[PDB]
């Protein structure tokens, strides 16, 4: 009685991958989540009249190999590619995350959303138009989030589900 959607959250250390996932699931902002915990979470939610079971991998620790992450990259249906709007380097890093996904899928048409997180912080070094340019180039949506205030968080995830449906029958 539910449709499963396999989602993968990627991006540089410290951008708020865990914070966004935890906010989606618990409606809580977690100040201090272990940067090393990689794991999958489940969320049941009704999106456009369909009862969805989201199966979400919150990735961590790019440095080392991971059997879980390997399985999710190969079989994941969509990707949230996250940078922080006060972390220029994380924005610059998006290129590499996107290339890695393109390679695993042997494809340039992969359901993905570019997410610019920490929108509540005043120290903004990546402008919305830089992000809009980058997403336009990739042919993907751009959404600004705050895992702290929850602004944009459901939007990011609902939009990814919709991009998955645009790509394949579910
Ligand atoms: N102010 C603010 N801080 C955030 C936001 N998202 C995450 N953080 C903080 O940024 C740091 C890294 O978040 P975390 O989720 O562990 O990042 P991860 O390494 O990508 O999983 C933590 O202190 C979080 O409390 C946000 O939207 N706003
Ligand atoms: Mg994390
Ligand atoms: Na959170």
């Amino acid at each position: 009685h539910m449709t499963e959607y396999k989602l993968v959250v990627v991006g540089a250390a410290g951008v708020g991958k865990s914070a966004l996932t935890i906010q989606l699931i618990q409606n809580h902002f977690v100040d201090e989540y272990d940067p090393t915990i990689e794991d999958s979470y489940r969320k049941q939610v009704v999106i456009d009249g369909e009862t969805c079971l989201l199966d979400i991998l919150d990735t961590a620790g790019q440095e080392e190999y991971s059997a879980m992450r390997d399985q999710y990259m190969r079989t994941g249906e969509g990707f949230l590619c996250v940078f922080a709007i006060n972390n220029t380097k994380s924005f610059e890093d998006i290129h590499h995350y996107r290339e890695q996904i393109k390679r695993v899928k042997d494809s340039e048409d992969v359901p993905m959303v570019l997410v610019g997180n920490k929108s509540d912080l005043p120290s903004r070094t990546v402008d919305t138009k830089q992000a809009q340019d980058l997403a336009r180039s990739y042919g993907i949506p751009f959404i600004e989030t705050s895992a702290k205030t929850r602004q944009g968080v459901d939007d990011a995830f609902y939009t990814l589900v919709r991009e998955i449906r645009k790509h394949k029958e579910k």
